[PDB]
């Protein structure tokens, strides 16, 4: 009727209260899809609080989060309850907004609900149920073998679902995703379709896995593609394209470019357009994107068209029909992971040479993407990526400087502080227990006090309180957990700080250039993988010292160890980079190597 379709907080309690349990899902379920919208934010529903909480915006949060996670516990704790097949696959794609209530609510987890199905001391439903409480907090223990036998396809939309989580930071979510990463991909091979799973995150499986400290990580990408490859052919009907013969624009050969989060205020435009707009030297570039594109990012082509369809059939169909009637010889992303469109055009043929490149820093594994384009100083292992690393000189992607970075500086160099601020720029998706191990091992054997300032990105609304308890189960008061914050006021949180440092199985790119803009200086860890070895290219790229930069976690704790303890010789190194950072090197070089590297392999391709 009206506002029947407007997430209110009250309805979904009265509809418990009333046992109307089919108006009580579909309340829960708009209310978990308001906070998928809006990245756990909490505005945009509907709720009354005690005037107390009214400046109190955590404590207001955490009131939802217990209002919730209580009626909640009243509806599926109702054995009278039963769930569609249909809410089951909704309520799965939410268990993560689902987790973060529990997980901000003083309860942690779902655990007291799922102790209620236990009739042993019962039905499909009941396991229905059971799956979409078992929590990445869950304590509860679980088979997934077992699981998998009784229902190939709700265990692959749990694990699906315990994978769809930005922040996995806790051992206990962390040890889970782990396990599924080893586990799952020998499962999810066996589908043919993704026709009963959680498709709508499926990206996030995909892209999430790189954040893992297994040196297997990323192996359930093959197995996502291999069932994405039998859905586009099954469902779609998709026939690849004749890659035999190409074709010319202004007596150029076509380059398509399938675009991903490509706007002029955002790392991806800023670290791959130099390379694009020069590789028109030798092709015509058509960039295909959303209309998220600005026209700075449209400028970057010869030609920009939007993505057309509804559904991934029909803009499939038309990243063909554009290829095809250019007979485009390259098929070039420059982020694949981010929009499932990508992932999906990964497992087709377009074009005769596909590459992507590293927005996202993870292999593809797809037979259909033959190249690789990386810079040479941000490699480890090459072994590390199925496709064959284009690896381009350190000065082939100049980056374009945000608008946002300031002009004026004013550096702080605190002579032998008493207490050592240390900067974290930081996602959730980047933080583990490893790493949070390992800050706790700095506070710990350091002869100086140290405190640890987080800022966080991704840790809003009901992200925060569930992040904050993470982050003080370490640190505890050698600890704060800054929520997500304008640039400005992120610049001020480092500012305070005296070092920094940054998580290191994924490490950081913009993080990197915020310390050297405030002439600090940090710890940063290597190693094998492209997301492991860019801090390391980059410190080198600025200046700095290669004791700052570790390779295992012990080394990772001595250095910053003693960066906190040599008061003078932090404030040397920092006075070195002030004076000579190389943030300019950044913003200069050839970006011309890509065009050329890709009409050479097009050149050979074409003469064979
Ligand atoms: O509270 C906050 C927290 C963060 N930020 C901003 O967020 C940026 C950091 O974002 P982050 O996700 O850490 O970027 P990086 O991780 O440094 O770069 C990533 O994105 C690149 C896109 O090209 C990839 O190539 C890199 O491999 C990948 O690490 C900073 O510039 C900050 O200005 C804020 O403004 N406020």
């Amino acid at each position: 009727m009206e506002n029947e379709n407007k997430p209110n907080v009250a309805n979904f309690e009265a509809a418990v209260a009333a046992k109307d349990y089919e108006k009580a899902c579909s309340e829960l379920l708009l209310i978990l899809s308001q906070l998928d919208s809006n990245f756990g934010g909490i505005h945009e529903i509907e709720f009354e609080y005690p005037a107390q909480l009214q400046d109190l915006e955590q404590e207001k949060i955490v009131y939802f989060c217990t209002r919730m996670a209580t009626a909640i516990t009243t509806l599926f704790s109702d054995p009278v309850l039963e769930i569609s097949d249909l809410g089951v696959q909704r309520f799965l794609v939410y268990q993560r907004w689902l987790a973060l209530i529990f997980a901000s609510s003083p309860f942690v987890n779902a655990d007291h609900i799922l102790q209620t199905y236990n009739r042993e001391p019962s039905s499909k439903s009941s396991l229905i149920k059971f799956c979409i409480l078992y929590l990445p907090e869950s304590n509860v223990n679980l088979n997934l073998d077992v699981m998998w036998n009784i229902s190939p396809e709700l265990c692959a939309s749990l694990c699906f679902a315990l994978q769809s989580p930005r922040f996995v930071g806790t051992s206990t979510a962390f040890n889970k995703r782990a396990t599924i990463l080893q586990w799952f991909p020998r499962h999810l091979d066996q589908l043919k379709n993704l026709n009963n799973i959680p498709s709508a995150i499926s990206h996030d499986v995909y892209a999430h896995c790189s954040y893992d400290t297994s040196v297997n990580k990323h192996d359930v990408k093959r197995a996502l593609n291999h069932v994405i490859r039998r859905h586009i052919e099954s469902e779609y009907g998709w026939k690849d394209r004749d890659v035999a013969h190409i074709g010319y624009r202004n007596n150029k050969p076509v380059m398509v470019v399938l675009l991903e989060h490509f706007h002029s205020a955002h790392s991806i435009y800023r670290t791959h357009s130099t390379s694009m707009i020069a590789a028109r030297e030798h092709f015509y570039l058509i960039g295909l994107g959303s209309p998220s594109v600005d026209q700075a990012g449209q400028e970057v082509f010869d030609e920009f068209h939007l993505v057309a369809g509804d559904n991934m059939k029909q803009k499939l169909e038309f990243i063909r029909s554009v290829c095809e009637s250019n007979g485009a010889a390259i098929f070039y992303m420059p982020s694949i992971g981010m929009d499932m469109t990508t992932i999906f055009a990964s497992n087709t043929r377009l074009a005769p040479i596909q590459a992507i490149a590293l927005g996202h820093p993870a292999t593809t594994h797809s037979d259909f993407i033959e190249y690789v384009i990386v810079e040479d100083d941000y490699v480890g292992s090459e072994e590390c990526f199925s496709e064959t690393l284009l690896r381009l000189p350190k000065d082939a992607l100049p980056y374009v400087p945000s608008a946002l970075a300031p002009e004026k500086v004013d550096y702080l160099l605190r002579e032998n502080p008493e207490v050592v601020n240390i900067g974290i720029a930081s996602t959730t998706m980047k933080l583990n227990p490893y790493f949070l191990e390992a800050l706790k091992a700095i506070r710990d054997r350091a002869k100086v006090k140290v405190h640890f300032h987080f800022a966080l990105g991704a840790s809003n609304g009901i992200t925060h309180p569930y992040v904050e308890r993470f982050i003080k189960s370490y640190l505890g008061d050698s600890a704060t957990a800054h929520p997500h914050s304008p640039y400005h006021q992120y610049l001020r949180i480092l500012h305070n700080c005296d070092m920094m440092v940054n998580p290191f199985p994924f490490g950081n790119t913009n993080g990197i250039i915020d310390m050297v803009t405030l002439g600090l200086v940090g710890v940063c860890k290597t190693g094998a993988e492209v997301h492991e070895h860019i801090d390391e290219g980059l410190f080198k790229r600025l200046g700095l010292p290669e004791w700052l930069i570790a390779n295992t976690v012990d080394e990772y704790v001595e250095r910053a160890v003693r960066l906190a303890e040599n008061h003078q010789e932090r404030l040397e190194l920092r006075r070195y980079i002030i004076e000579n950072n190389g943030l300019n090197t950044l913003f200069t070089g050839d970006p011309r190597p890509m065009g050329q590297v890709f009409l050479e392999k097009l050149n050979a391709f074409l003469k064979e």
